[PDB]
């Protein structure tokens, strides 16, 4: 019932994601000169370095907020892809499956800890 445990669990998951070759296109903000129209399509850019820095700054209050930002990385990739068969979009689908598989227990444990605190 540790209410704070999610933070280190998210740091460890981000470390695994950074080790994944599939995270390469998502480690830093999208290159705006390589894709000059990016901001015409994407309203809120997001990347894993921004997520890690927000976490390390103490600017996430819960793992749900971190999860919303990570999911935004994947929805931005889906929105920008010209095809569902593209290389970068295909990498995002595998990385999303990996992330969802590992974040599920982090969210469940945090929500359970909060419920115990208010029992
Ligand atoms: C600029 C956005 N990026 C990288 C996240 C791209 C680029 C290309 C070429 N294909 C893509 N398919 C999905 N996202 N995507």
């Amino acid at each position: 019932y540790d209410i704070q445990a999610w933070k280190k669990q998210c740091e460890e998951l981000l470390n695994l994601i950074f080790q994944c070759e599939d995270s390469e296109p998502f480690r830093q903000p999208v290159d705006l000169l390589e894709y000059p129209d990016y901001r015409d399509i994407i309203d809120t850019p997001m990347d894993f370095a921004t997520v890690r820095e927000t976490l390390e700054a103490g600017n996430y209050e819960s793992p749900m907020e971190l999860c919303k930002d990570v999911r935004l990385i994947f929805s931005n990739s889906k929105a920008y892809t010209p095809s569902k068969r593209s290389r970068i979009y295909s990498m995002s689908l595998r990385l999303s499956a990996f992330f969802e598989e590992h974040i599920s227990s982090v969210l469940s444990d945090y929500k359970s800890a909060l419920r115990f605190h208010k029992r």
